[PDB]
């Protein structure tokens, strides 16, 4: 991975110890994107519902993973999943539980720096991954993401800057999720985040992550090009708001 700084550079060190799972998966991939382009025809906003207990930027909830699932289920696109453990109090386990549960599509939102991480995506459930350009080089990122399409996943490659953009379109990438927060940072630009979304090219499936919480400024994306809206806090802290989010 990358040489970083901060709980960056913690949690990458952590990943690469993170020991992997065993289990024999239940039911073949089922694409995150390709459902995303089909709520796209139907006119359906395409929200895909996080999971998360804990965040660096202070959320800090418990709330019961199935039942949060179920209820998601009949109106998000699909679902994140966080797996990382100490700063966002994620778990394997959590992932299993709701890929057991569910229908709809499942992405694993971690902080994979090698390819036993996709493993355990698959062997759990999940039928996508995020990978995160700022943590890994450039033959790191390629690497991974054809390992993670020889399962049959589709993986979403998450940027934040234009050296991010760079890299994600150079290496193949069709599934993009820009987020408007520096992870190393903390800091929301959602400025930037829109000049990224205008240099992306209109066949790549452009998912925005990061501090939604309105109707609004879904719609005013969707105008821009964006095909689905990655949302976590707001959703952990009153989950019916996805029913207004939607309309
Ligand atoms: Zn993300």
């Amino acid at each position: 991975p990358r040489y970083l700084k901060g709980w960056l550079e913690d949690v990458v060190q952590l990943s690469l110890r993170r020991p992997s799972v065993r289990a024999s998966r239940q039911r073949p991939i089922i694409s995150l994107n390709e459902r995303i382009l089909e709520f796209n025809k139907r006119n359906i906003t395409a929200i895909i519902a996080e999971y998360k207990r804990k965040s660096p930027s202070g959320l800090d909830v418990e709330r019961d993973p199935i039942e949060y699932a179920k209820f998601m289920e009949r109106y998000a696109v699909g679902l994140s999943i966080l797996t990382e453990e100490k700063y966002f109090n994620g778990s394997y386990e959590t992932l299993r539980k709701i890929a057991s549960s569910v229908s709809i599509p499942i992405l694993m939102a971690d902080f994979i720096v090698k390819e036993s991480q996709i493993d355990d995506a698959y062997n759990l459930g999940a039928d996508t991954v995020a990978l995160i350009v700022k943590i890994l080089t450039e033959r790191e990122l390629e690497s991974l993401l054809e390992y993670a399409r020889s399962y049959g996943m589709e993986p979403l490659i998450e940027i934040n800057d234009e050296n991010d953009l760079d890299i994600a379109l150079r290496i193949g990438a069709r599934f993009i999720g820009i987020t408007s927060r520096d992870e190393e940072t903390l800091e929301i630009n959602k400025e930037n985040q829109r000049k990224l979304i205008s240099m992306i090219p209109s066949n790549v499936v452009k998912v925005a992550e990061s501090g939604i919480s309105e109707r609004n400024e879904i719609e005013e994306l969707r105008k821009l090009g964006v095909n689905a809206f990655l949302i976590g806090s707001s959703l952990m802290r009153n989950p019916e708001k996805i029913k207004e989010l939607i309309e």
